[PDB]
């Protein structure tokens, strides 16, 4: 018993990160194959990161431009023989092969999905956490100068889905990144000048999880007979900073483990996020949304009669 | 900037668990060198685990009872050739080294640390989550049956120190385990049985910790220029479920970087104690107590 953020073992990993440099610029990378993943903007002095013409730095560049090193863990010597640029990610071809890669995928996570990140300095792995993809398509996790390049990543048995290199902070704890095809989560530009952040919302489906999660814990005094539905929920929502709810099999089993319907749990957030009546939720005393279904499944695992 | 719970990089651990198998029972061990530790309670079989007689079960053990197996993983079967109870813990010695071992040193850590945990199940990692001793000598973590042998630990420097092996559920969400001598934190008994616990305190200095990674993630609306001492705030804490602060260098960093005296959050503590009336400190409504100072200083100024 008991539910906590955890993230998922990370030794796979920590056995891709590389290290990054051109010429005065040094930032993490993801080694997969004969492939080097890193953030476009190590090509881009400091005195140009308002406005890079990143095009222009691409044709300056040539394969001596980039090195790349791994002195941590198993070390390899590895060089740079192509170099390429996808979207806000360079993708550079190494002469060996990542002997230890991984089966993986590169998905795009949707809002409300949680994955692990492998927060890297320098190539060394320094931490590991577990994010939220928010509504706004930013993440809310602890990041220095100097993690550009972090990965972000989900398994499923043994497969991999790489869906989150690190790019920039936006504000206080706010943070985002790329995906693997290039592209930017919220369409941010790897750019240092004003971008709009649309609001946070709280993600309605993992509020569920949470509560649920609360009721297989032995905290259950918000549960009441009180429904409501999926519609009048939705409604709600999108009067009150909350996310479309959408049903999924995940959050069916906890329901039938349960026997605490989805409506119900649908009312009780619309009266906790009013107030909590002086009372606690597993240790908490506002609303959680970045526990998923998927994660409380895992956390409160058990065998079924059949 | 922004302060998370964060956990170590897990694979230097990953390369030591083991599975370890005794009659009808699997658990998780840990290899390092020539010696596997796991808990003693792998040696009672289910149905017996309310009332286990340890030393009538050892004396029925020989080597051949033991057997561990390593998952890929780096391939290892592995000979069982001595073993030993200490405490909670069984020490088996195996016929090879682990090729993996990292540098590394047992501790026992004191309520208020925080170490990282490497769930685990029939010897496979299934997810890492950070932990404090509490005051009452429990973690609260998220662990299910077949999770004891887990472990704990810490990183310093270039060194890990092994600091907890999973053992009990105490209650719900509230857990125990063995420091690597043996000894169980809280003093707490390997059977199922219910025990008492000790009332569970507030970690000050870790509140401390959070309030100043909170000033320095723009949120230090509580701070006023009202103090309270150290001396009047631990008399305060004694009566109030606070444990005692104590002063250390880390927390003494963080006051010289914000310019916010610990006086000044002392007092802040004991008015927010009451409650928040309807503000937030880094997104939550009540105290937080595991972020240590180290975790903070790291967090934040990236101090190793």
């Amino acid at each position: 018993s008991g539910l906590v953020k955890m993230s998922h073992p990370s030794g796979d990993v920590e056995a891709c990160m590389v290290q990054v440099t051109c010429g005065s610029m040094t930032l993490n990378g993801l080694w997969l194959d004969n492939t080097v993943w890193c953030p476009r903007h190590v090509m881009c002095p400091a005195d140009q990161l308002s406005d890079p013409n990143y095009d222009a730095l691409l044709i300056s560049m040539t394969n001596h431009s980039f090195s790349v090193q791994k002195h941590i863990g198993a070390p390899a010597n590895l060089r740079v023989v192509g170099h390429a640029m996808q979207g806000t990610l360079l993708k550079l071809t190494v002469d060996v092969a990542n002997p230890s890669t991984p089966a993986y995928t590169f998905t795009t996570v949707k809002p409300g999905a949680a994955f692990s990140v492998l927060a890297c300095y320098n190539g060394r792995p320094t931490g590991t956490f577990t994010v939220v993809m928010r509504p706004n398509y930013t993440i809310k996790g602890s990041f220095l100068c100097g993690s550009a390049g972090s990965v972000g990543y989900t398994k499923e048995g043994s497969v991999i889905n790489f869906c989150y290199m690190h790019q920039m902070e936006l504000a206080n704890g706010t943070h985002t990144g790329s995906a693997f095809d290039g592209t930017m989560y919220g369409a941010f530009m790897d750019k240092q000048v004003h971008q709009v952040q649309l609001t946070d919302k709280y993600c309605s489906v993992n509020v569920v999880a949470w509560l649920y999660a609360a009721i297989l814990n032995g905290c259950a005094w918000f549960v009441k007979p009180n429904r409501t539905s999926v519609v009048s929920f939705n409604e709600w929502a999108l009067a009150n900073q909350f996310t479309e709810f959408v049903g999924t099999q995940s959050v069916d089993m906890l329901a039938v483990k349960t026997g605490v319907a989805i409506e119900q749990l649908l009312y009780a957030i619309q009266q906790l996020y009013t107030g909590f009546q002086g009372k606690q939720i597993l240790g908490s005393t506002m609303l959680e949304d970045e526990f998923t279904p998927e994660d409380v499944n895992m956390q409160i695992m058990g065998v079924v009669m059949q």
